């Protein structure tokens, strides 16, 4: 299973990692960097996995949610628009994140992070500054492996999570991207930021696989690397899962 002969090259001038597991067995299928994969760091904007998770199970939103623009500008021309909870999704819309984590508060998304298992559960935010209930997930105080970002990708497709069957699902769903060239159905979410306090960043690209020989799967592809001033490692990420994929007979 081990992929580094088409990895490496993928992860060269980073310190990168891939998983792909079947999520019915949890057999490894794929791997690449087993010491990167262990490692705890940030999630960024894959967090928004759990987020749409708290969000349709406390039934704060459905699909036909409009979030409503404030028209101030956001930081990216694609975050200054109203969006729904697919848009959110597809576009990592952080505004939307930050509301939906004031709506739940934090205790309830403290207990949701409890009975998700998820990663060292520090929403605490940054130090000084009692920012976590908008910031914690972004390059702060929470943390979690490429092995536990895949387990938790398990317990959602496998429905191994105490929330509603539904949230599950559409969350699934809003994360639809393609097609991969064998047909495959790729589910995915991308998440970036900067080190705090360094130049290094910090990309995720993971999700989930449906083939048509009827298999499931869960990956995660995570680098971290100095890349420069432009946040490029989910768009690497990404690529290099997209690629890896392509490769494989799932
Ligand atoms: C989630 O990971 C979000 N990332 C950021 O908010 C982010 C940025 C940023 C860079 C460029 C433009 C706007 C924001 N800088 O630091 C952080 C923590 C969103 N998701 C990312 C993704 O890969 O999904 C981005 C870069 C698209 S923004």
């Amino acid at each position: 299973t081990d992929i580094s002969t088409v990895a490496s090259p993928l992860f060269e001038g980073t310190e990168g990692c891939f998983l792909l597991y079947d999520a019915s067995t949890n057999a490894e299928i794929a791997q690449f960097n087993k010491a990167k994969c262990a490692t705890q760091m940030a999630p960024d904007s894959t967090f928004d996995i759990a987020l749409s998770l708290m969000a349709f199970d406390a039934e704060i939103i459905d699909q036909k949610t409009i979030f409503k623009w404030d028209k101030t500008p956001k930081g990216m021309e694609i975050w200054n628009s109203n969006h729904t909870p697919k848009t959110w999704m597809q576009f990592s819309v952080v505004w939307v994140s930050q509301e939906i984590t004031q709506k739940i508060g934090l205790n309830k998304i403290k207990n949701y992070l409890k009975d998700f298992d998820y990663g060292n559960q520090d929403f605490s935010g940054d130090k000084e500054r009692n920012n976590g209930l908008t910031e914690a997930w972004l390059e702060s105080s929470l943390k979690i492996s490429p092995e536990e970002q895949i387990q938790f990708l398990r317990k959602i497709i496998n429905h191994n999570l105490p929330v509603k069957n539904s949230a599950i699902e559409n969350t699934i769903e809003n994360m639809y991207l393609q097609d991969l060239d064998n047909s495959t159905k790729l589910y995915g979410k991308t998440g970036a930021g900067f080190t705090a306090n360094r130049t290094l960043q910090n990309g995720w690209f993971e999700g989930f696989i449906i083939s048509k020989s009827g298999h499931k799967y869960v990956f995660v592809s995570a680098l971290t690397g100095n890349l420069g001033s432009n946040l490029t490692s989910s768009i690497k990420a990404k690529k290099n899962a997209i690629t890896i994929l392509n490769t494989l007979n799932l």
